């Protein structure tokens, strides 16, 4: 998991409820509904290669061989980057083993 | 949407496959599986009442009669807090309309 939780499931509440919530030490606090809970345990293992890039172009190489998908986005930037991608082949690489014991 | 985006489905690649990746500004590059694509699509509606605490007690009104919950968490902070919360009743309200057109 990303990072630990604590998760109160507060069931129906009406509007205007008020909910009074105590902390030993800063943390986040987040009221959400259902919904929105089925989200958080999604990003509870969500996992990713990159950052933000500062520099162009930049280069990531596949780490293993599956279905992969390539995001440029704006998350915490005032617009979105236009973007290419150009798909380079693998190096040819051999298969390490342990050694012999 | 939280943020815009741009989606690179990549499909199958071997492990060394390098992407060569050019941008126009600052902006978050991130390389993932399918399941983290479809937990990404996930949070780009991924929506809460709060924020990071600095105080203790806090109050946080409910917005809306629905099922709620309350997630406390250490994302960005070096542990998880210890917390308790009460729920308060909700005050007495009167519902608005326009004025007389």
């Amino acid at each position: 998991p990303n990072f630990r939780y604590t998760h109160y499931d507060l069931k129906e509440l009406r509007a205007g409820t008020t909910l009074e919530i105590s902390l030993s030490s800063v943390n986040n606090v987040r009221l959400m509904t259902g919904a929105n809970f089925q989200r958080f345990t999604e990003l509870l293992d969500f996992k990713y290669l990159g950052g933000v890039a500062k520099k162009s172009p930049i280069r990531i190489a596949v780490p293993e061989t599956m279905h992969w998908h390539l995001i440029i986005d704006a998350e915490g930037h005032s617009g979105l980057a236009e973007s290419s991608v150009k798909m380079l082949p693998a190096q040819p690489q051999a298969t390490l083993t342990r050694k012999a014991s």
